[PDB]
């Protein structure tokens, strides 16, 4: 197959470079085109540091989907990167004319717009993938094919969190981190949240937006069991870099999960010794296998987690020219996602109530 | 310093073995009497396995209060190792007459019972000392000394939890959800103000909950007004006997695990974090006190238990103390026991907050 | 049954130990006593211990002769001297059948080591030696296993031990002969010989404060083992750091002491386990030796305990379960710390 | 600024430098001899969408060819066996063709010393790709001895078990031994060593067991160990260096590579993390994304990728580091030494 051609908007700043890096590593694309700045000058600069045909460097999202539609050589697929109150307005502009969008998480910035790309992108025919990397691991992924077949039986508690510490001085927790978890919760568990019941708080005065939350969590009933689970995130907790983790347990076992240590899921059957699952290693299921590149020991990390959400986004746009074992992060998971944000910022409003 | 003369209420079990290896550990006590049964062929047969003399093996704990009280070779402190609803009723007789008390926890069964056992402590001339053992342990000590002091900064955030599997096929609450709770409020010194809770019974035919999840609110205080979570749960295959805390604060952080008890984690907001560990570079004056061996040489739960022993000991010569001495008082003991009831007041009322 | 009446000659964190280890299993009680040679601190010590004074001697060998007549006289005495004083304190007991506890090292000279094995030999009463680390449950759990070939034929045993305490009789006989002795207890295996390099780091100091050491074993299930062995004084970063890994055909197994109730287990092909104190997949040998339930961490002190049990049984009677570290164990430890020195001073040499 | 045309000879592991390669955004692939056989070389340039025109199946003749070239490679990566590594990588320095060799250096002690010849005449760098030396925490623990930060070294104790095959020495022992030197900042003096091959039919060694001399350099004169071994189960990829010095101690795990421990004598232990507080200079440099995120293997490869490419912008740094030619041949020294040693039963060789 030929490479795919790929646009960006925003970037210019980590995630651009993340992007671009989890697109370079499995050499699925090529990188032709750009509007990393909405100041001409900032951008024709940036594409002049990555080596963009200027011919093919913009300032304007839309009018860079207008040309590119047109253009015979033009981008298969675009990688919105803006901050989230922009993804709306950039990523309705390329789907509306066929052009594949991968979109970084949280979906939107607001619950209304979030509701509107999912029309947007529903009434196109292009593909639409949200890149919730951390659904991206291997052993993530082992644990929703395990948890999938029964190995822990019927869930009936999911334990997320996601600390982080660098705001302990100086759109909040629950938009940027609290959703990770939320998305890696359901991701991995196969469940529903059905009603939850959120207290934040913004701890840092000066600050008007929550840097932490504690959230009570109540699962549609699966399986005869109604789970139960609670999520913290909060960016005000020293000693935390990045420790999203997940915690599952089923009515045969449990299984655990700390990104910081990707390559390790933890297994324990009930009245058995825990076992140490590896990447690569012996116990790695099928899942786990086809998103690694390297043998056990040698330890992927996080752009390899990335780039398998843009490998897998690959794998579908070849077959809009699909492989049911494909998965990636849909428009309904980011609607599920916003509408997790919301209710939470309603609860705490209203005083810790349920909301569903 | 001439031996203290203890008897036991209950054991002779899990819980009566660790009561008696905690007494003899620091050898602060010789245990000399004992109401091992209800049933007489169990007491004296407990009696005679503890080699105890049989004049001394009672079945009654009234009886044994009594006649002990008079007995000039008489306990001067007794080890409460019953059930729940069983302490006040066994705790009254012997605090009555004037002999100290070790209770294990929690203080009783009913929020009605633990309310007469106060004010029979409070009356009362003897000690009551409640066994929560995991504040007996060194960096347990350090962790509520370095907060004390101002080393994280005003707190923050605590999360506490204490999953169990044991149960997976009187409830998690009563049972660990105190000692999580207490653990907190140890290490953290804080006052925890309103909570909301989640308690669920998953097993089948089980009535009394198995697992719980409570959002905390604490009393503002360094002018912050802490939040925290706690879960705990005996239904979670993985953990065989998982407590732990971790705290937040202006300043940094600091993490205990029970399972790896001799190790602390310090994190100052900024800087590298660093492993504090017992009777190691950076151990504590707190945690000196209640250290045995050097560095190195994992110390434990049966010591973590005999410190709330020696602690008493301590306590108990004063008495025929050093401002250093603390264990787990009655009050600790209320406030286990408002906190059981308002978990399971919030959570019948769908997790309204209650004070 | 009647505890078994214990005296005591020295201790001092080491005698504290022993007196705990006594304690709490309520197997032993504490009646006499010559913690010193000075009769002024032997007094004194008698008296914190609360000992009858009529029960405080100064010097051992009068200690033995009288208890040894006494109808309340000890039925057993712990020896925790120095090295050099072992053979004497230990040799006055045995003649006059009360049984000796010993710390380790057996002797400070692999010649009084070996008149020593002698006076245990002709003797009646029992010779513990402890060898504390050996009383792990989980420590057991390894050598139940290796045993029964969980991890087919052993063909490496890596040993070591890193303090870091004298940064600014060396370690070798002080601490190398603690993990000799447990990749031995854990393994199997005998030693057939090894060679060594021994370093003196901190100026001024003229003992080794540092070891390297290779391995090589008998023969044993068709494959010829070897394995290394390090152990140091100069290591910053530990405290003490004991552990040890054995590789067989068919797996492997570690342990570290400073996390003592995990053992780590991982059969060829298949998930590595953790394996724990008291839970599930906790072996026989393992639960014989442990107290409270999984998850309640047992330690340094519950271990040295485990001896003293263990000798306490074999005491009373004797239940083929019991196992403690003999005499012949001190011996081989001995000659363990002999072959290192000699090797070492032949710049590296095979010994035996 | 402009990409670096890159050329490779093997693959068809090749997935792996062609992951470092890509993963900067330095290099472009443009040319290939993937193969010996000329067909399956041409199916693989196919695989990877090579311009058949520069798909080879004969290194020599690509060498040649594309000096010629005014599209020619400015590098090439020479990632076949141990013992093809001369001839490929002599047919492009020979022509100022730079490259980037696999380890190890050779598989004869002869070979070696050949193509130090080679590489010290030619005027194109030679970079050898000792991954391992990559990863930032690896950088930051040498940047820190080398500042005194642990005082004079005393230990460098090293290690690298293996489970696969339940030659050794030379597939990873010398990893574990640069690796160690590449920390230590240290010279090996001399070694004894006790070499095995347990598993029957294995007529080459698996495992290894040698005890190692430095040459005094602080006033201290450092001692170490080694055991590489791939009959070790349990163990995956345990590649991992301690050491020891008269003020501190540095340990580091290459499974979990984003983790530095640092002990500072007297000191309470400290967890230094990649990006994160306490992060030094030399892990700086050679990170992309913030604490917390892990970096992994592949990003240690890119490293050496991506330090050569800095070498080469030059030559078109004295912060800019890479294994050279020499550590390559400290590399064969070592193993010969051993094997040589174990032979005449664990003889002190220098």
């Amino acid at each position: 197959q030929k490479r795919i051609r790929l646009g960006m908007v925003g970037g210019g700043a980590f995630i651009g470079a993340v992007h671009r890096i989890a697109a370079r590593l499995d050499d699925h694309y090529e990188l032709v085109a750009g509007a990393l700045s909405s100041t001409p000058e900032k951008a024709e600069a940036s594409g002049r540091e990555l080596g963009l045909d200027p011919s093919r460097v913009y300032s304007d999202f839309k009018e860079m989907a207008i040309r590119e539609a047109k253009l015979k050589n033009g981008i298969e697929a675009v990688a919105i990167v803006t901050p989230n109150h922009v993804h709306y307005a950039a990523a309705k502009e390329f789907l509306k004319r066929g052009i594949h969008v991968i979109c970084d998480k949280p979906l939107t910035s607001t619950l209304a717009d979030a509701k509107k790309l999912k029309k947007a992108a529903d009434e196109s025919d292009a593909l639409f993938v949200l890149t919730h990397n951390y659904t991206g691991y291997p052993m993530v992924r082992q644990a929703r094919e395990m948890i999938e077949n029964g190995d822990i039986g019927a869930v009936r508690l999911v334990q997320m969190e996601y600390p982080q510490d660098w705001l302990t001085e100086n759109g909040g927790s629950t938009g940027d981190i609290g959703t990770h978890a939320y998305n890696l919760g359901c991701f991995v568990s196969g469940l529903e949240l059905e009603e939850l019941a959120a207290d934040l708080d913004s701890f840092v005065g000066g600050r008007q937006l929550d840097d932490n939350a504690h959230v009570l969590m109540r699962f549609r009933e699966k399986d005869g069991t109604r789970a139960k689970g609670m999520l913290w995130c909060s960016q005000v907790a020293p000693g935390h870099e990045n420790g999203l983790m997940v915690r599952v347990y089923g009515t045969k076992g449990g299984l655990e999960w700390t990104q910081k240590d990707p390559n390790y899921l933890w297994y324990t059957p009930f009245g058995e010794p825990k076992r140490l699952l590896t990447r690569a290693g012996a116990g790695a299921s099928p899942a786990a296998a086809r998103v690694s590149r390297i043998p056990s020991g040698h330890p992927e990390g996080y752009l390899e987690g990335f780039a398998n959400i843009y490998s897998e986004a690959a794998r579908a746009i070849y077959a809009k020219r699909a492989d049911p074992s494909v998965i990636y992060p849909t428009i309904d998971d980011g609607m599920r996602g916003m509408t997790f944000v919301d209710a939470c910022v309603r609860s705490s409003e209203r005083n810790g109530a349920w909301i569903k």
